[PDB]
C-alpha cells in the first residue's frame, strides 16, 4: 500500500 501511494505522486 505504501509504495503505491509513492509511485502514484
Ligand atoms: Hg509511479
Ligand atoms: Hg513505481
Ligand atoms: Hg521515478
Amino acid at each position: 500500500l505504501a509504495a503505491s501511494l509513492a509511485c502514484a505522486l
